[PDB]
């Protein structure tokens, strides 16, 4: 289970860009809509279960497959 479940606080879609919580990464990442787990119609809602696997493309941690609980 190479898998990290958590929560987000807030994210933006004007942007595209926003701020997840994990649970044991007590710490904060930035996450984007472009590797998300919802179909389609891009939507989020604030302090929701999420899960990732903090993925890798500017600096270390950035979203990674985004998926709801």
């Amino acid at each position: 289970s190479g898998k990290m479940t958590g929560i987000v606080k807030w994210f933006n879609a004007d942007k595209g860009f926003g701020f997840i919580t994990p649970d044991d990464g007590s710490k904060d990442v930035f996450v984007h809509f472009s590797a998300i787990q919802n179909d389609g119609y891009k939507s989020l809602d604030e302090g929701q279960k999420v899960s990732f696997t903090i993925e890798s493309g500017a600096k270390g941690p950035a979203a990674g497959n985004v998926t709801s609980l």
